[PDB]
């Protein structure tokens, strides 16, 4: 009546044998999963990492929630210990609720978060932590360092492919032999949560995957929408939203909301729910939107990755972005280049794929060459885009990172376009433009040819 329950969302519960191999796993529930945009995962119950800390020497900076439906909020930028921050938090939800903490059922603190969002007269507000790992507080996983000597039990967990530290440079993923500095993104987040702290909807950058794992606490209440509804949440955010989609000045400066799932439901978007607890993982697939929030004090990390099945993804969004003006955060084309370039050490399915969207990127990259030839750009020079730092490589017009070409004037020193942007540099004419080019097409096809030769082992 006030507020419906969407439909749960897929639980899976592999063997040991499933659970193995994480890229393996994912791959097998896709066809499922894809179609809830978001599932849940319970590892095999002897599957049991350790969690030890030291409640009173981990520290963070708390950040600050109003909870307001529909008001904008900030995707990232006082001290807590852990313990003076679980002692607010417990305190908090206890008296919220004059209850004690675990009393108060998951469905209640469901239904109550959807009220007091959606109620002007409320003012409620929270605290929660969000960070990368840092030496004042650390990744939950076990992890390797030589000041500190581990038990068997965390040595035994190192190498999970499901320990998150891992995910990013495993073999199945293609962010393994990538060199650029994305500590944002391929780096794990730890989020100490509190009854109510939320998360706005959203997607991954470049509509990556996640992987999202609850060490400790009480539970993480999710709401997932499949990728192929993208377009049509958007539509309905835009409707009753509109200040959320003004072009943003940075890619730190995104706004995002909360929102009633049952409004996007009414408008015909298929949403799923779930409760996440402690020892389940999430997982998140390409382009789902995803929100929620927690029903207390709690302890996750999650993780972005990226598997083969992506690629192509990959490239639609980064284009996605183009027509948008959206800032990236890689260079998609430069990763491919940066794995044909290392074709021989390539896992062979990987290689395949990759040759694939070269293959697409180089035909793609031709057209572009041949219709900036016929804009009058004739002058030309090789230039080594990798070795400029981010923000001085952004097509002036669309703010894509530039690297398989661009054009510059010396009319405008350090600026660029990309070559769909020839006509936004300058007023000189095209003669006096240079096609900035890190490889020639005679450079690029021995580069596709070495994926598939390693792919055809
Ligand atoms: N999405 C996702 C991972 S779960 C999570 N994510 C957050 C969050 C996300 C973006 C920015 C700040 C916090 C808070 C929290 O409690 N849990
Ligand atoms: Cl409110
Ligand atoms: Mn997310
Ligand atoms: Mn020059
Ligand atoms: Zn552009
Ligand atoms: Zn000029």
């Amino acid at each position: 009546s006030m507020f419906l329950p969407p439909p749960e969302c897929p639980v899976f519960e592999p063997s040991w044998e499933e659970f193995a191999d994480p890229f393996a796993f994912i791959h097998k529930i896709r066809p499922i999963a894809e179609q809830t945009g978001i599932c849940k995962v319970r590892p095999p119950p002897d599957w049991q990492p350790p969690f030890a800390c030291d409640v009173d020497k981990l520290h963070f900076t708390p950040r600050i929630q109003r909870l307001n439906e529909l008001e904008a909020q900030t995707r990232v930028k006082r001290d807590y210990t852990l313990r003076t921050f679980g002692e607010m938090a417990d305190a908090f939800k206890s008296d919220y609720f004059n209850m004690p903490v675990h009393m108060v059922p998951t469905e209640l603190v469901e239904k109550e978060f959807w009220r007091l969002v959606s109620t002007i007269e409320e003012d409620v507000t929270v605290e929660y932590g969000a960070d990368i790992a840092s030496k004042e507080f650390g990744s939950g996983f076990p992890v390797r360092d030589g000041k500190i000597k581990l038990s068997p039990e965390e040595e035994e967990y190192l190498d999970s492919g499901w320990n998150l530290n891992n995910m990013p440079v495993m073999e199945q993923s293609v962010l393994a032999h990538i060199t650029a500095d994305i500590c944002g993104m391929k780096l794990p987040w730890l989020y100490v949560g509190m009854c109510f702290s939320s998360f706005c909807w959203h997607i991954e950058d470049h509509w990556s995957y996640s992987i999202n794992y609850l060490h400790w606490g009480e539970p993480k209440t999710w709401y997932g929408v499949p990728g192929y509804a993208a377009e049509q949440l958007e539509n309905v955010m835009k409707k009753l939203a509109p200040e959320l989609f003004v072009s943003q000045p940075d890619l730190l400066h995104q706004l995002v909301t909360i929102m009633n799932p049952n409004t996007l439901m009414t408008h015909e978007v298929p949403v799923y729910r779930t409760n996440q607890c402690a020892g389940e993982f999430v997982i998140t697939f390409p382009r789902a939107y995803h929100s929620g929030f927690n029903q207390g004090f709690n302890f996750a990390e999650a993780v972005n990755f990226c598997t083969v099945d992506w690629l192509p993804l990959g490239r639609q969004c980064v284009e996605h972005y183009r027509l948008l003006h959206r800032y990236c955060v890689f260079s998609h084309d430069e990763m491919i280049c940066k794995m044909a370039s290392k074709a021989d050490v390539l896992d062979v399915v990987v290689a395949s794929t990759v040759q694939k969207d070269m293959a697409i990127m180089i035909e793609d990259e031709k057209a572009l060459r041949e219709t900036v030839r016929k804009l009058g750009v004739i002058d030309s020079e090789r230039m080594d885009f990798e070795l400029l730092p981010d923000d001085e490589r952004q097509c002036v017009k669309c703010k894509t990172t530039c690297f398989m070409s661009a054009i510059s004037c010396s009319c405008k020193p350090g600026l660029l376009v990309c070559l769909h942007h020839v006509k936004e540099l300058c007023s000189c004419p095209p003669y006096k433009y240079k096609l900035r080019y890190r490889y020639t097409l005679d450079d690029l096809y021995p580069m596709m040819n070495a994926l598939k030769l390693r792919a055809e082992s």
